[PDB]
C-alpha cells in the first residue's frame, strides 16, 4: 500500500517491483502551439506529484466552489497510494511536430515488419503514452481519466489497454506468476537489483547519441492474442516442449527448479526460451514488464485472452528487433498473434520538485 | 481465505462482498437432458475443487504426457481467494428439456424501460456463472476452466469483468466509491441481516415455486456511465443528482454518511429518494455490483460503468417497480443502460452428494 518515491535519475514504473494493475494509455496531440504542450507536461507532472502520494489533484475532489466541477473527479478518496508508478513516453510521430525532428533519437527505431503480424492500426501508434501501474485497478484508472481530463483539447486517448494482473517480475526473490497459458513468466528477467545489467541493457547513456535521453529507455508495446482453444487442446508434453521448461516447476527440461540454468542444447531446436535466450541472440537483454489482459469473448462462443507485452531496452536495435527476428521460427507462433504495437522514447526522471516532465527534450 | 461451498443457500449472494469479479453467461447447446445433466454434475465437482482452491480434476501438470492437463494451470501457487461460484438459470433454458412448465413466475421477464439502449449480445443467456474472488487471476481461471469443462456442451455468450474494493489497503467498514466519485452501498441489505433476506432475498416454499426454494432471482444489468459529461458537471448539479455530498455521503441536511435520509429535502427526482423503499411501496432489494472499465471506445471517451447485480426474492416486486420508479432519475442524464439478463439461482448444494440443479431436474 505504500508509496513509490516519483523523483529520480529514472523514472519510476521500469526498475521498481511490478504492480498487480496495468492501465495503458496512447495519446496523440491535437495542439499545434509548443508552449500549450509544455505548459501541459508541467500540469501534468504536478499531478502526478499528487497522484502517486495518494492526494487528490488540484484543490481537491470536494469542498470547492459549488458551481464549479470539482478538480480530482474523486473516486480514489480514501484510497493508499497502492504503488502507483506513472511512467510517461514519446512515440515517433510526436518529433514531427513543434520542430523536433532533428532530435529524435536513433535509437527510436520504427519496427520492421514480421511475419505474422496482423497489427490493428486503431490499436497502434500514438504521440505519447502514459503507462499507469498499481496494485489498485481503482487508483490506476483515477490516475489516466485525471490526466486525460487536464488534457482535454491538447490530447485525446488514441486507445487504451487494461491488465488484470502481472506476467513478468524484477523481484527474482518473490514468486514468479503465470500467464493465462499457465507458465511461469519472469524467471530470467533483469531484476530491479541489477544495477550493472539495467545500466548495459535498459536506461540509455550519453554516449549513446542523444543527450536529452540520457537516464531513460525505450519501450516496445506488442498486444498479443493467444490461441487458447487451439492451446487448451494439446497434449501437457507439446505444451512443455513449445517453451523448453516444465508446466509445474518452471525448471529447464530436464532441471530440477525453476531457478537452474537452462542448458539450451537439451530444448528443442524451435523452444521459445532456447530461441529468446540471450546466448542465442549474441547478447541481446530485455526487461519484460508485461500484463494478463481478457477482453469478454470473440463472439464465437470463446474468451478472448492475451497478453499485452512491454519491453524496456537500452535501444531498440539491440533489444527488441534482433530477438524478435530470431522467434520466427517459434513453436510458440503457432499460439499467439500480434495484433497491436507502439515504440515510445521514456525520457529520464523528473530530478526535483523543480524539475517536470521532459524538461530535458523541451 | 475461503468460503465454505455448501449450504442451504450458494455461497456469493449473502456472504461477504470479494474484490473482483468475473462475470459469464452461457448458450447451452445440446438438446438432450443426460447430457446437460452429467455436465451440471461434472461442473459441481470442479467448483468444489476450485473454491477450496484445487486445480480441477487430476490437476494441472503430472500426468499422462500426451494428455491435455485437466487444468490449465494458471491458478497454481494461489490461495483461495475467498472465490465464490454462484449459477443461475435464464428463462431461456425452461425452453429445452422440457422444462417449460417447471419456470418461476417469479423470474418475469423484464419490461423495456425508457432509455433503454440493449446490445443484444451482451444480454440474455440461457444460464450464467458469477465467479467472485479477491484476486482476479483465481476468478479468471474458475471461468476458463468451466467453459472448457463444458465445451461441446456450452459456449460463453458474453462475460464480465468487474473490481470493487482492494481489501488489501481499504478498510471493511469503509464504504467503497463507484467511478462518479460517491460512496456507494450505504442503504444496502447486508448479509448479517438474516431476516431481511429471508423477507426480501430468499424464495420460500409458499411463494410457488418449490424447487427454488433457498434459491433468489438475479438482475444483472450493464450500465455505461457518460464519465467525460459527469466530470464536467458543476459539484452542486453531482450531489443534486443522489441527494447526498460527495465527500462524506451525508443525506442533504444531515452530517453522517449513515443517517437516515429526509426524503423531502432531496430534489424531487433525486436518485435516492426515487431509488428508496418508502418510495416504492417497501420494495428492498440486496444489492451486489461491481464497477467496471473494459477501456476506450472510437471516440477516446472511458468505457466504464457499473454492472449492476440485484438480488431478490421476486422480480415482480423487487427490482421491476424500483427501476420503473427511476423513468425520472436526475441520474439518467449521465448513464445507459447497455446490457440485461435475469436469472433464477437454485437453492445450496447440501453436501458432497448434491450437485447444481438437483432440486429442478
Ligand atoms: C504471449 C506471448 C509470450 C509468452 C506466453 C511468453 C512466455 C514466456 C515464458 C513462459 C518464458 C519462460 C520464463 C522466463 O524466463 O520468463 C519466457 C521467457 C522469455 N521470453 Fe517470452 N513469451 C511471450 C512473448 C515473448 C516475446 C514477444 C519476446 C521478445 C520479443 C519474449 C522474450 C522472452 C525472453 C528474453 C525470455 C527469457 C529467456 C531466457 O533468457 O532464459 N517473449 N517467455
Ligand atoms: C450507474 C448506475 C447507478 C449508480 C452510479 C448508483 C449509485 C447509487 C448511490 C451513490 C447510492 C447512495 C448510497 C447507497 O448505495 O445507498 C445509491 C442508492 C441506491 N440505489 Fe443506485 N445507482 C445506480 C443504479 C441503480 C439502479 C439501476 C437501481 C435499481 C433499479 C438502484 C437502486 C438503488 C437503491 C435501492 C439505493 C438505496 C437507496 C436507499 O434506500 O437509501 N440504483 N445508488
Amino acid at each position: 500500500g505504500s508509496a513509490v518515491p516519483f523523483h529520480g535519475a529514472h523514472q519510476a514504473g521500469i526498475a521498481t517491483p511490478v504492480q498487480d494493475r496495468l492501465h495503458f494509455a496512447a495519446f496523440d496531440v491535437t495542439t499545434e502551439d509548443r508552449a500549450a504542450f509544455v505548459a501541459l507536461l508541467k500540469e501534468w507532472t504536478a499531478a502526478a506529484r499528487r497522484l502517486t502520494a495518494g492526494h487528490a489533484v488540484g484543490e481537491g475532489a470536494y469542498g470547492g466552489l459549488p458551481e464549479a466541477p470539482p478538480d480530482d473527479t474523486g473516486e480514489a478518496l480514501g484510497l493508499k497510494p497502492s504503488r502507483l508508478t506513472l511512467t510517461i513516453g514519446f512515440g515517433p510521430s510526436l518529433f514531427t511536430r513543434f520542430g523536433l525532428a532533428d532530435l529524435r533519437p536513433e535509437a527510436l527505431a520504427d519496427l520492421p515488419k514480421f511475419p505474422g503480424d496482423n497489427l490493428d492500426r486503431a490499436r497502434s501508434g500514438g504521440d505519447l503514452c502514459v503507462q499507469a501501474c498499481a496494485d489498485d485497478p481503482q487508483v490506476a484508472v483515477h490516475a489516466i481519466r485525471n490526466l486525460a481530463r487536464i488534457g482535454f483539447g491538447k490530447v485525446v486517448v488514441r486507445w487504451s489497454q487494461l491488465g488484470f494482473g502481472k506476467t513478468s517480475s524484477t523481484t527474482p526473490d518473490k514468486q514468479t506468476p503465470r500467464n493465462l497459458l499457465g507458465f511461469k513468466d519472469g524467471t530470467r528477467n533483469i531484476a530491479g537489483t541489477e544495477k550493472d545489467r539495467l545500466d548495459r541493457f535498459v536506461w540509455a547513456a550519453e554516449k549513446d547519441g542523444t543527450p536529452w535521453m540520457t537516464g531513460g529507455s525505450y519501450l516496445v508495446a506488442r498486444r498479443i492474442r493467444m490461441h487458447i482453444e487451439t492451446w487448451d487442446r494439446a497434449s501437457l508434453q507439446e505444451q512443455e516442449d513449445v517453451f523448453g521448461r516444465d508446466k509445474g516447476e518452471g525448471a529447464p527440461v530436464g532441471k530440477a527448479k525453476e531457478r537452474d540454468e537452462p542448458f539450451l542444447k537439451a530444448m528443442k531446436p524451435d523452444a521459445h526460451v532456447r530461441l529468446a535466450h540471450p546466448d542465442s541472440n549474441g547478447g541481446a537483454t530485455l526487461l519484460r514488464r508485461g500484463y494478463s489482459f481478457t477482453d469478454g469473448t470473440d463472439g464465437l462462443g470463446r474468451l478472448d485472452a492475451g497478453l499485452f507485452f512491454l519491453a524496456y531496452q537500452r535501444d531498440i536495435r539491440t533489444g527488441f528487433v534482433p530477438v524478435q527476428r530470431n522467434l520466427a521460427t517459434d513453436a510458440l507462433n503457432e499460439y499467439i498473434q500480434h495484433v497491436g504495437s507502439a515504440v515510445f522514447a521514456v525520457p529520464p526522471g523528473v530530478r526535483d520538485a523543480d524539475d517536470w516532465w521532459g524538461s530535458t527534450l523541451f
